[PDB]
């Protein structure tokens, strides 16, 4: 039993809710919140900008030190950093950005990072400003992630479309 509330169950291990991931993180304090990161951990907009703003820029400060030490992430890769006031940990995962021309097949590799964590609160990777089809992202999530994932979808219209079209 966990504290996630109001989710629709899609499969054995995937759950979905129309919610603001920032507000959801603030209320649940999950062990892991996933950030829709880029390789430079520059949290300017989308989910990343929202999560970082909610940390009063502490996420960005920590991220800049991480990059200065380790260099950029790979597309499809991830790193674990602090969750600050939102979660115990933040798993920064880089899905391909279609608006940068990155290979969508890398979306499966990106979701594989979730399997290293038993339970996660997450957005749909590569959705929103990353330019992928969220219906496709949900399909890859369901077919790749085996651990327990609670997906937060900010847009109610998109949420309803994702549920209604789910196979
Ligand atoms: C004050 N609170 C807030 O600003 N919250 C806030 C702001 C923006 C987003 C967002 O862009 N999310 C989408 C996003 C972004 C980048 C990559 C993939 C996805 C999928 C997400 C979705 O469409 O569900 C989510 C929450």
């Amino acid at each position: 039993v966990n504290s996630f509330s109001g989710y629709l169950k899609l499969t054995d291990n995937v759950y979905i809710k129309n919610a603001d991931i920032v507000e959801e993180a603030k209320k649940v304090k999950p062990t892991v919140v996933v950030n829709a990161a880029n390789v430079y951990l520059k949290h300017g907009g989308g989910v990343a900008g929202a999560l970082n703003k909610a940390t009063n820029n502490a996420m960005q400060v920590e991220s800049d030190d991480y990059i200065a030490t380790n260099g950029p992430l790979k597309v499809g890769g991830s790193c674990v950093l602090s969750g600050h006031n939102l979660a115990k940990h933040c798993l920064h995962v880089v899905g391909p950005n279609v608006n940068k021309g990155e290979d969508i097949q890398l979306l499966k590799s990106a979701y594989e990072n979730f399997n290293q964590h038993e339970v996660l609160l997450a957005p749909l990777l590569s959705a929103g400003i990353f330019g992928a089809d969220p219906i496709h992202s949900l399909r890859v999530c369901v077919d790749t992630v085996r651990t327990n994932v609670y997906l937060a979808v900010f847009d109610k219209n998109l949420y309803d479309k994702l549920v209604s079209s789910f196979l």
